[PDB]
This record gives C-alpha cells, structure tokens and sequence, in this order.
C-alpha cells in the first residue's frame, strides 16, 4: 500500500481507533451504501450532493460500521482507500509519468484484491475532454469495472452529474447514484450536539444549547452562499478560537456567536438579534426621517406592514400587495427605496418596472421570455430574472394604467398562489416580495383645477379629505373588481408644502457640505436663499425633482469658477445671500474666516 | 538543523537579530491570521491579495511577535521557518531525486515538532499538473495535511487562489481564506517614514516629510499598474538613487514630481495656477477646433471645471456625456480637441465600436474569458487598454448596437470607478473621460414648418425641445437607473450657416499643408470663400459635402494643373471669382 500511501489515505485503521467523527442521523443512505455495494453488477455507488451537505461524513460512518457494527458478507474487514487525483500529478513533467505510476497503484489494487476504493468530486479524471492541458485518463478503469474485480464509490453534485455523468452511457450505465441532501434545522441541532464534545475537548469552552440554537438559526439566516451543515462548525469553531485567543474553564453564549458573525459579515450585533417588535416600532421615525412628510401615507402602510408580519398568513401570498396614487414630483419612488432600504438593508433591493411601454400585445412576452427557438429566449423576462436574481427585493410597477390587461392575469397568480412560471420552465417565488403599483390615475383633476372649459374657483379641501375615495373610486371603474380584490393596501399621495422643499434643500445643502469640508469649506444659506431656490426649485408637473439640476445650475457653476480663480482659499466658509428682489434676484457668495 | 538551513531559511532568528522592516499598521490582520491558525478545523491559513502589499511584511510581523514572547500559549513560542523551492527544485536531475528530498525535509519538520512552515506563490504546489514539465509536489504535502500533523501558512493571489484552491473540495476544507487590503495613505505615510532611515543611510542622502507626503499622494494619484506600499517605496529608492547618482543631499518636491515624469512621460503637470487658469477660458481653445456650437461646449466646459476643482463626487469618474447628435455635424472631432486640451495629446480617446459587441458572447470577451472557454488568453480588451493607459478617453460608438447586458458594466464604471475582473486583475477606471456615441437623436426640423400657412420663427425653444426629446427618447428605450447615473446629455442640433466660412478656413490650412509638403501654397479670396460656403451648404447633411464640395471644385482643377506642368514646385496659387450670380466660377493663378 506504498503506492496508496503516496497518493491517497486510508480510513480503515484511523477508524478502528475512531478519531475520526460520530455519526449522527445518516442510517438509511449507508444501509443505502450497502444495498448497491452488495450487488453482484453495478455495484458502484456515486453520492450526489452540495459541497455542504456532509458526503464524506457517509463514507467515514461506513468506515466505522466496517470498524464495529453489522456489516453483512463480502463487505467485512474491507480496506477502505480515499483517492485523491490532485496528488497523483505528482512529478509529472510529462504526461505519461501519470499512467505509469497509476498502472503500479493499480496493479497493487489487483495483488491486494481486498480493497475498497473513495474518489473525490470526480469529474476530473472522466470529464477532463473539455480542458486543455488536463489529464483525461478516462478507461483507464472501464476494463476493470467491467470485470468487476474493482468496486469504488464516488460523489458528486446532482447539476454537473447530470451535466456531465448522464452524457457518455457506460459511466451512466455503471454507477447507482444515491442522493444526500441537506439536513434540517433540528437534524443540525444534534449533530452540534454531538460534535460538542469533541469541540469542548479540543477548545477549552463550554457550550451552551441556546448557543447552538442561535448559531444555527444565524447561519441559516444571514449566511446564503453556503450550505447549511457546515457553517455552524465553521462559526462554532472560531468563537472557539476568539475565547481562546482573548486568555483564574470558561463559556460560550449566543452574544458570542452573533458577535463572531456580525465580524465575519454584517453590521455589529443589533440586527443578529431579536428585536422584531421594536425593529417594527423604531421603522416609523427611520420613515418619516427618509421621506419628509407624508402622515397618512406612511401610517397606513406601517399599520400594513406590522399586521402582515406578525405571522398569521400561509405562505402562499406575498408580504404585501400596496397601491400607490398619486402625482408626479411627490415622493413614491423614495418611498419605495426607503422602505426597501430598511427592509433589506439595500438601496438596490428595489426592482423598478415601467408599464408605458407594455402597451400592446406581443411586447408583454419580453416581460415572461420567448418560446424555446425564437428571439429573446437566451435572457428571460425582466420580472422573472431579476425577482430570480434577488428573491428578497420590492417589486414595482410604474404607471399601471397604461399596461395591457393580459399581464394582469398573470399578477392574478402572482396574488393568489404566490409563484409564476418563466418560458425556460423553472419556477419563481414571490413570497418574501412585496408588490407595489404606482398610478395617478384621479389626480388630474386634483393637480389641474381646470380641467377642459369653463371652470369656477371651486374648492380644495373635499379632495383633501376624500382623496382616498376618489382613488377607490376611480380604480374600482377603471380596472377589475376582482383584481381591486386581490390587491390588500393603497395608499395616496398629497401635494407638497413648502416647508417640506426646506427640508429638501437643507438636505442638499448639508450633503454637499459634508463632501465640500474636506477642503474645510462651510456653507451656509438666507431664508431668503432658501425661499428662492424653493419657488424656482419647485414646479407642480414635476414636484421637487427639478431641484438637483437647479442647484446645480446656480450654486455648483459659481462655486467651481470662484474656487478656480483663487478668492477663495481653504479655511473659508461661503455664506449665501440674496441681491435684488423677484426675478432679479441673484444668488452673491460671502466668505468668512 | 542542516535540513532546514541548506533548503529553508529562519524568520525568528532573523527576527532576533532584527535584520527586517518594521511592521506598521498590520495589528488586525496578524491577530486574524493567528486565530484562524487556533481553529481545530481549517487551520492552515491561506493569505489572498496582490503582490507587494505585504505578506511577507505580515508574517514578519508574524515573527516579531513570536519571538518578543507577546503571544498566548497553544503554539506558545516555537519556530516558524521558510521553504526556498529553488533550493529544493536546484540539485534534483531527476524526480526520484527531486521527492525524496522533500519527502525527507517533511519527515524532519513532523519530527522534531515545534516547526511551522512558510512557503510563497501557494499556486504552484498545487496546481503545476496543467502544464507539462512543471512539478505538482501537492502529494508531498496532502496526506498529512489531511491528517492534520502538518500546519503551513500560504501566499497567493485571488485570481489563482479562485482558479486552483476552490476547485478542489479537498484542500479547500484544509485552508483558511484571509484577505490582506492595500493601506491607506497615512499607513503608507507611516512605512516610508519607517523605512527613510533605512534608505537614507544606504543611500547617503537625506529625505523630507513633505517629500514623503508627495510621493505617497503622487503613487496614489498617477499610478495604476503597481500598488501604494510596492510602489511609493520603489520610487523613492529611485529618487534617492537619481539624487546620489547627480553628485548633504536633499530631495524636495520639485525632484520627487521630475522623477515620476521622466518614469512614466508625458509630463502632466501636478495642480498649477497655469492649470486652473487655462481652465477659465479653455472654450476659446475648444472653440479653435471646433466651430457653430457654442452651448454644447459651454456644458462640457462648465461640467469639467466642477469635476475639476474637487467639487464633483470622488465616487464617479472624470466624466460621463451621453453624444446623440446627428451624423457628420459634431462628436468624434469635439472629442479629438477635448483629448488634446486636456490629456496634453491625441494618443487618447482608445476608444471602440459597439457595433460588433452586440451577441451575448462578444460581451464576454470585452470583459474577460469565463471558465472553461476555450482559448482562456482571451481576456477583455477595454479593462487591459485602460489598465495600460489609464490616462485615456474612453469612447464608445453607437451604444445602441450593443448587448444589453454590457451595460451592466457600465453600472460599475460609473458608480465606482472599479470592475474588479476576475483575471483582468486589477481594473481601476478612476477619473477618465467616458463618451456614449449614439445616432437617436435625430429628429426632422429643418423640413419642419408646420402645417399652415403660418408666419413666425423662433430659434430659442430647439435646445429645450430637443433635450425634451432625447430624454424622453432615452427614458423609454433604456432604463432609468443607468440614465440618472450620468453626468451629462451633450446633444447638439445641425449645424447652421455663418459657421461654414470658418470650415472652409481649416479645409483649406489642411489643403494647404498637403501643397506645401510639396514646397507650394493655396490662398483664397473672402469672395472664393463665400462662394464654397454658398455651393457646399447642406442643413441637414452636416459638413461633410463641404469637403466632397472643395474636392470637386478646388484640389481637382489643382492635380490637373500639376499634372500638365503649368504649377510648380516654388508657387502660390490665387483663387478668385469670376462671373456673378449663378455662373460664378473659380480661377486659379500660379504666381512665384
Ligand atoms: N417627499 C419627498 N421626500 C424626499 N425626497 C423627495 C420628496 N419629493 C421629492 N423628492 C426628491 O425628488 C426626486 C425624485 O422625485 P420623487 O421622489 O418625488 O418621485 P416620485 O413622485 O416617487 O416619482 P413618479 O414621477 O414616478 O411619481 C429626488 O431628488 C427626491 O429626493
Ligand atoms: N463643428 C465642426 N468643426 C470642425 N469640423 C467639423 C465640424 N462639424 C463637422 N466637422 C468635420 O466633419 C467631418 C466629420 O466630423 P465628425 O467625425 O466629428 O462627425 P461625427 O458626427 O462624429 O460622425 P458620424 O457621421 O459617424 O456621426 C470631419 O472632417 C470634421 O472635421
Ligand atoms: N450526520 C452527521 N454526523 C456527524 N457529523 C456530520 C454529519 N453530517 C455532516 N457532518 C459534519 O459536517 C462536516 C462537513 O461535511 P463534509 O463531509 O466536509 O461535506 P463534503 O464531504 O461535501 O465536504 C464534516 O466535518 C462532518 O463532521
Ligand atoms: N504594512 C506594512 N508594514 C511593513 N512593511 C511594509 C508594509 N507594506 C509594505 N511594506 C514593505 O514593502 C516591501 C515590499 O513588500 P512585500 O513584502 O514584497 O509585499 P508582499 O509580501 O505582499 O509581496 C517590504 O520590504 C515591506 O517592508
Ligand atoms: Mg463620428
């Protein structure tokens, strides 16, 4: 075994003194094991799984039965060999050196004949024809698994089995696929359990089963882009290390768990923890403080959001389903982003779709896909692909009333059973989404108070109080009632107030300020400064978006002249103040030590 | 220990006898690197960054804190040592040769017990089986890495650590990634001045504080294909060089700039009052080239001058403008002067054709091969171009024939200047020009008079409208997170007349430099000009048929003339008008 020795390990003698892991909860894939390992033909198990999901930890519980427990005729006091094929390119200048040495390793199986064999996530030495430069030593074993004097068992990943392993037949042929997937909450509840002990042994610590609970549910959480039965071990083992690091026996809680993660990724504790309630509560001031005033409008949709999160629904609708009606200039799409900013931590959690332009018939297919074979069928529809990309986002729909009603079939099912179904065939969920449908329809009237002819002064405040009915009104007769159904919340937008433009242009103001003191540059405005840039700012077809471009226009263009020319050294502070009345008026910079 | 001294070298001797730099402003990533080593799993931490920004400076520090006896126990004090793979691989003829030394060196580091083993450019170990006549010695080390008697602390890159180490499952539960980060500038700040004692008494020379704060800005700023702690050394060893090669010696500013503008040329100047004054009337140079379009350059002028002074976020480039003019009546030439005037040249502008970037694959290769393609060396074009120019314009013609999802890429080139590609290496667009050259903003208002019979004319609403136009144009072919995320929409509207006469002017200086090569001269009567303005004006064409129109009408009655032998070397030619109305024709007299 010289030649195993070189390049690979043996687990039968490590077991036998058992230093290597306890099993916990994976009986039936190793009676599995020995099923298809007790077949006359065939007899070559491949394990299919996530890199996550402990396949080796099958292999070592098989080990260990050979070591001690039942192990049935022709499978007793079989030495089990792992191979690993990043070690047999050992010393190979050439190619050939290869085989060589993997005919001696061979020829040595064959003297031993009582010889089990483990590879690694194949694939390597089988579907090397599509690289360059690789070792592609295929039948290099399809002889002598055919003759069936040789039996291993392999392991690989259920996509790229089936991507590679299910093309060529004779490996398809010869191989029983046995399928490992990923272990619950509770089933990773024991198996932290049992590790504990070793844990404990190696690290001076002692654990705690509430930090368990917590490191799990942490892991499962705030950790994606690994699977599940291995970052508890990894989260474990360096708090573990960070107790041990810091040091007349000492203990681990869940503080310690969720601070180990929050320094892995994320923000320092806080958000690791419990405080749901008081995250809901804390969320209405962190609204009113991104959006400058909106009262009702944001009220309703907090009381929406607090009842939709407090679990009672099943999860077969989405979070929240949100009507927003109002005119332009107001603030929905910041409304939006702030509540998507909070909910999910991202200002891109947002998917923003425009239905002006899903007029007619056949564009509404670039919102699903195409048909296999025809054009746009590589990428799939806006809303199917970015909802697949992000499955925790807010998704937007910008001037409804303008789309074609057949999309709204669809929204139907998106309503009701909470998934959809892409042209390429997978399935799309749509349950952790919450679904918002800006539209002005009803606010022409309220924003123009002449509408065609021959109009009196009329009046404002009736809409002021019956905006909400109006809306209701007006969407019951525009659209279907069925579809009024479906939909939970809507919400209404009023006009803009003046002293709200303030807040806006003291945000401005103070953001470039920030930026500018680098320079150790201060800024400072009149009220008459302020008033100015708000009327001139401010415009009722277009709300408050007109004021990026115009302070830009008036305070950026004069500031960037002024500095360039050398007035203005650093270690100054420009004041704002206003030089002749109305439309003369003019924006005039005073700099202060 | 002959073993380790004939084929390793001692870090905590060297350490003890101080023969190193000084470790500055490395404390988190030693102490993460040191908790990682304590997992019971994963204990062999594996280093990921860029070469030169101290690795080696970090497992020194490593080393220095070992042998203080500022550490805790578990390892307590023991040794860590380096192994040299070209003394390993230098004295082996043959592979028997080569493995059992290895083999031997291994067994005495298990043996004795207290050693911990450094070794650089991990890739290698593990990954020579690709290539013939590389040796991948992994199956020195693999067993009893797996086995978990052997602890070793690894160097690499993310490209090959990404390419190598996660592609296989095995060493990959066996090594910890940790990622080292390039320092700020007060850490930079702070090595020179732990390394200017050093350089200084080498070198014989002394070294200012504001001349070690220039350098550290200077690399910062100017220099993109090294790093701030591998470069800023580097050219300061190179100025002390210069300093001592000239003849107590005294670097100062003024030498520390010169030194960077002979390494690298084209001598751009650092913040002058010249460059900030030339900036204030910078249109009449743009104006020099460019001729009929007064408020497209006031724009771009008025945006470069904020992006300039330091009051445009330092999160964008130096520029983003969408072009959407018509064809033959601006761009490319605005661009041309742009270039010159503010990159001091016309080498810039690298620019590129959408057109053919437009299948999905072809946006593969402008940004990278994937996995798995074949021909690997395929990488993108733009990230090397702009990684081996980054002083350079950017400018990409007709973004309407391209792939949708290259411009994904574009979100990363505007929002943070950084594209991270995953064999591109580093790809740092920092303060470039970027210019979007598209056609759809053509739209029919020279016909346009209006059905009726109308009589009025106002030339003050076509900027507003055609702005209203494009943007809306814009707005409802593309979506709006890229459009808002855009410095500025330079559209401009046909050219219009009384702009023709200065046309013809440069036509005919570049006409006339043709004859002069040639030792002659061409030049014209107001009246000529008049008339070629009259005979080439086309609203809708551009200026384009002006040239077709001097080619038709000038330099081809000029080659017949020489051909015939009537011009000769040593003339001027003089152009003039005879005839009125209509049948105005041209003359030509050759004088000496
Ligand atoms: N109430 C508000 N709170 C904060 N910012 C606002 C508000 N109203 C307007 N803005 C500003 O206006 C710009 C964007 O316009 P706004 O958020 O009003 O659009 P919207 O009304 O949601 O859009 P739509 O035109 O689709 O109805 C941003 O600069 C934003 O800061
Ligand atoms: N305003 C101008 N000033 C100077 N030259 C001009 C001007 N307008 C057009 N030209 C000349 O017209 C020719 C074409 O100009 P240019 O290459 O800039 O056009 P373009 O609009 O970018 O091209 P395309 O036809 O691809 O849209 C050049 O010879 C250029 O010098
Ligand atoms: N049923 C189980 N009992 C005990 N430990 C387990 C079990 N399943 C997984 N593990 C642990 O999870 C860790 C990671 O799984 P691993 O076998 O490395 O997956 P893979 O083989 O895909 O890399 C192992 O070290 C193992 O100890
Ligand atoms: N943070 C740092 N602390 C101390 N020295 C540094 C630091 N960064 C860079 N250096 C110095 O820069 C020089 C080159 O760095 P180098 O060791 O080549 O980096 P790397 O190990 O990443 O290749 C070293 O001599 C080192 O002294
Ligand atoms: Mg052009």
């Amino acid at each position: 075994s010289l030649v195993l020795d070189q390049f690979g390990r043996n687990l039968t003698q490590a077991a036998r003194e058992s230093k290597l892991d306890p099993v916990i909860g994976r009986e039936k894939e190793i009676e599995r094991v020995m099923q298809v390992l007790s077949r006359r033909t065939k007899n070559n198990p491949v394990l299919i799984g996530e890199p996550g999901v402990g396949k080796t930890a099958v292999v070592e519980g098989l080990a260990q039965a050979i070591v001690k427990g039942e192990v049935p005729e022709t499978l007793k006091d079989k030495h089990l060999y792992t191979l690993d094929l990043g070690a047999l390119v050992a010393g190979s200048r050439y190619r050939g050196d290869f085989e060589e040495r993997l005919k001696k390793v061979l020829k040595e199986i064959r003297t031993r004949g009582d010889i089990i064999l483990f590879i690694d996530a194949l694939h390597t030495l089988v579907g090397a024809g599509a690289a360059e430069g690789a070792i592609d030593a295929a039948s290099i074993l399809k002889p002598m698994l055919a003759r069936g004097e040789l039996q291993t068992i392999g392991a690989t990943t259920l996509d790229e089995y089936r991507k590679h392993l299910e093309k060529d037949a004779a490996l398809e042929r010869r191989f029983q696929p046995i399928q490992v997937a990923e272990p619950s909450l509770p089933h990773t509840i024991e198996i932290l359990k049992g590790l504990r002990d070793r844990y404990e042994a190696h690290h001076r610590v002692s654990i705690t089963d509430e930090a368990l609970v917590q490191a799990a549910t942490l892991a499962d959480r705030y950790i994606s882009d690994r699977f599940l039965p291995d970052k508890a071990i990894d989260l474990i083992d360096e708090a573990g290390s960070r107790m041990r690091i810091r040091r007349g026996v000492a203990e681990v809680d869940g503080e310690l768990i969720a601070e180990v993660l929050a320094t892995a990724t994320g923000i320092p504790v806080f958000k690791l923890t419990e405080e749901e309630s008081s995250r809901l509560l804390r969320m209405e001031d962190e609204l009113h403080k991104r959006v400058i005033g909106q009262v009702d409008a944001v009220k309703a949709l907090s009381k929406a959001i607090r009842r939709t999160r407090a679990g009672l629904k099943d999860p077969k609708r989405p979070g929240g389903s949100f009507i927003f009606a109002g005119p332009s200039g107001v603030g929905k799409t910041e409304l939006s982003k702030a509540l998507a900013e909070f909910l999910f931590g991202d200002e891109d959690a947002l998917i923003s779709l425009d239905m002006s332009e899903f007029s007619e018939k056949h564009t509404v297919s670039r919102l699903f896909g195409s048909p296999p074979g025809y054009v746009g069928y590589e990428e799939g529809g806006q809303l199917t692909e970015k909802v697949r990309r992000k499955p925790f986002s807010v998704v937007l729909f910008d001037a409804v009333e303008k789309a074609h009603p057949d999309i709204f079939n669809s929204l139907l099912q998106i309503l009701e059973d909470g998934r959809l179904t892409d042209s390429q065939g997978r399935v799309v969920d749509f349950k952790n989404t919450v679904i918002i449908m800006t539209t002005n329809l009803g606010t022409r009237d309220i924003s123009k108070g002449f509408n065609l002819g021959f109009a009196a002064q009329g009046d404002t405040k009736s809409n002021y109080e019956r905006m909400k009915n109006k809306v209701s009104d007006e969407l019951k007769q525009h659209f279907r009632p069925e579809f009024l159904n479906r939909v939970d919340d809507v919400v209404v937008f009023p006009q803009l107030s003046q002293a709200d433009i303030l807040k806006i242009v003291d945000l401005m103001i103070d953001k470039v300020d920030e930026r500018l003191k680098d320079r150790d540059m201060g800024i400072e405005l009149s009220s008459s400064a302020k008033e100015l840039l708000s009327k001139k700012g401010y415009d009722p077809v277009l709300g408050a978006r007109p004021l990026r471009r115009t302070i830009q226009r008036e305070i950026e263009d004069s500031l960037s002249e002024k500095i360039l020319f050398g007035e203005l050294r650093p270690g100054h502070i420009v004041v704002v103040d206003t030089e002749g009345e109305g439309e003369t008026k003019t924006f005039t910079f005073r700099g202060e030590e």
